[PDB]
């Protein structure tokens, strides 16, 4: 037994802390090369690592959760193997109990696998996990709302098919008043996000501008924060031609 996998045995014991280290020390492993990504899988990390997002252990949760990150953010071996494991199933569950920093490490989660391919973007709306996401968008946390608005806007970045669910769930409404908040990053994803969503048909560019979308994005083209103006400008531009 090699180190890697002691550390999936070590996920295995009933120790809060022996949990959490082992699952945190997967984390940082699994945030480097390609290489240390694959050896961490191929150790078994990703069936252990998903049954710690059932243990009600906000610490553990979390670093259970920022590894499955970690790997999603790999290539597309990794992001089809998170995936076979049931990390969605369980992800999308770890949204609803009110923890700040365990529904943020889910967020990037699910929002890492949602930019892989279009099997991956199927997968992740077909696991219920738009309606969840689309609900964090109106809690009073900043660091939530980014995470939640980037994995749409990953979302968003889908087929037509795509767009038309992010649509249904309501999102649009919640992610224009995000434009509105005084926190870049939080707008910056925010208007990411519209902006896929206007690189739609006619049906989808007519539904954000009903939903209020124009004004605060040209409102935002006049903040000191290069980053979001290029977001709101990228977006008021595929809004523009349509």
């Amino acid at each position: 037994m090699n180190d890697l996998e002691k550390l999936v045995e070590l996920l295995t014991h009933d120790d809060s802390k022996t949990q959490q280290e082992a699952a945190r020390d997967l984390a940082e492993i699994a945030s480097g090369n390609a290489s240390a990504i694959k050896q961490v899988i191929d150790a078994g990390a990703l069936e252990k690592l998903v049954e710690l997002l059932t243990h009600d252990d906000s610490k553990v949760q979390q670093e259970a959760a920022r590894a499955l990150a970690n790997i999603a953010s790999g290539n597309d071996e990794a992001i089809k193997q998170v995936i076979d494991a049931g990390a969605l199933e369980k992800l999308v569950e770890l949204l609803t109990h009110d923890d700040s920093k365990v529904q943020q490490e889910a967020a990037r989660a699910l929002a890492n696998i949602a930019s892989g391919n279009d099997e991956a973007i199927k997968q992740v709306i077909d696991a219920g996990a738009l309606e969840k996401l689309v609900e964090l968008l109106t809690h009073d946390d900043s660091k939530v709302q980014q995470e939640a608005a980037r994995a749409l806007a990953n979302i968003a970045s889908g087929n037509d098919e795509a767009i038309k669910q992010v649509i249904d769930a309501g999102a649009l409404e919640k992610l224009v008043e995000l434009l509105t908040h005084d926190d870049s990053k939080v707008q910056q994803e925010a208007a990411r996000a519209l902006a896929n969503i206007a690189s739609g048909n006619t049906s989808a560019i007519k539904q954000v501008i009903d939903a209020g979308a124009l004004e605060k994005l040209q409102e935002l083209l006049t903040h000191d924060d290069s980053k979001v103006q290029q977001e709101a400008q990228r977006a008021l531009e595929n809004i523009k031609s349509g």
